């Protein structure tokens, strides 16, 4: 068995290429203008981490749940291409602001039967996907999930149910009318664009049992999105991500130390210390905890004759709150810096586990009706 690392995963790129600078610079200046925001800072919301304090949010309001998929979350730019004002352009665009030229994709306008009209000044919120079927066939994605902006129109004011409305007629529907009469252009598209369907709040155990495991991309936990608040810009605390504590992995520097006996030398077949170490920056390492390994466990690592030590892994919490190996980080220049540590060791601290997520479903979906009058 080849050590686990990060080739293990199966990895999602954004199927374009970078705009150029100067483009961007248009983009991002065009786009602060149609949602008033600022050009250099991303517009495009963000979850908190769920907390005890969330299940009476849930409590309290109207909200959909949905799985949090793996992948690359994108906001989807319509307009035209900042060079030639008469081509129609596409842009997939991150957090980081790191803008993707798009090409050879295609969004219909209603009821328009030349195919040459197109969209203008539409934002979409989403996520980019990679589908695995048999056989290797692999079918990226764009799972949308939030509307900022339809046609010239900013509907980050209305609530979820008008927001995704709009998209859904004006966007998805053509789309879907294009697609079932088309499917011989349809495969030439670098991705295939959808809604992502979403459950009511108190129907998460759905989503465990019977949708995430028929899932065919990487599934992260699940979202929580509050359908009686306006779309937020950054932080938006309506806003609420969930994931199992396994979930919340740390990276850290792996250092072994082997105990010198009294009498004899070094027995290397034996256990020895598993050191975690955190970055507290520039070249500077400082002791963390110790890695729990089980006896059959440190007969894997060694089986995959590859150096242990001084090397980055990625590491998760068990039931018992010990440090396990998962995975190899080949991909790192550094360990995760004590301040990242700190964040994903507080939003495990103030967590809800999976059991008492559920336990708490009862009470909510019995308000969600007491408020259905």
């Amino acid at each position: 068995s080849m050590a686990p690392s990060e080739k293990d995963i199966e990895e999602v790129s954004v199927p374009g290429v970078l705009a150029p600078r100067d483009d961007v610079r248009v983009l991002k200046t065009r786009i602060a203008k149609l949602l008033g925001t600022s050009p250099d800072t991303f517009p495009g919301s963000q979850p908190v981490s769920f907390s005890k304090k969330h299940l009476q949010a849930l409590k309290e309001k109207n909200y959909f749940v949905c799985e949090k998929s793996d992948g690359i979350r994108c906001l989807l730019y319509m307009t035209e291409h900042p060079r030639y004002e008469n081509r129609p352009s596409v842009y997939l665009f991150d957090r980081k602001m790191n803008f993707y030229h798009v090409e050879k994709i295609f969004y219909p306008v209603e009821n328009d039967k030349s195919g040459k009209k197109y969209h203008v000044d539409t934002l979409l919120d989403g996520e980019l996907v990679l589908d695995i079927y048999p056989g290797g066939k692999k079918q990226l994605r764009y799972l949308v999930f939030d509307c900022l902006a339809c046609d010239g129109i900013v509907y980050m004011s209305r609530l979820l149910d008008k927001r995704l409305g709009i998209f859904a007629k004006s966007i998805q529907k053509p789309l879907d009318e294009y697609t079932k009469t088309h499917m011989r252009e349809t495969a030439i598209f670098p991705f295939l664009t959808s809604l992502k369907k979403m459950e009511l709040g108190h129907g998460i155990l759905k989503l465990f049992n019977e949708v995430i495991p028929r899932l065919r991309h990487g599934n992260d936990g699940l979202i929580f999105t509050c359908t009686e608040t306006p779309y937020v810009s950054g932080t938006d605390q309506s806003l609420l991500k969930w994931k199992p504590k396994e979930m919340n992995t740390i990276d850290f520097m792996l250092k072994l130390e082997f105990a010198q006996p009294e009498e004899g030398d070094i027995d290397y077949s034996a256990m020895p210390e598993f050191q975690l170490g955190v970055w507290e920056g520039r070249n500077m390492y400082s002791f963390f905890a110790f890695m729990y390994v089980d006896e059959k466990e440190w007969e894997k690592l060694k089986s995959f004759n590859v150096p242990l030590s001084e090397r980055i892994v990625e590491c998760y919490l068990d039931d018992e709150n010990r440090w396990r190996f998962l995975r190899f980080r080949d991909d790192k220049r550094d360990a995760n810096h004590i301040s990242t540590v700190k964040s994903v060791l507080q939003s495990i601290e103030d967590g809800v586990s999976k059991e008492d997520l559920l336990k708490e479903m009862p009470i909510i979906r019995e308000a969600y009706y007491n408020r259905k009058k």
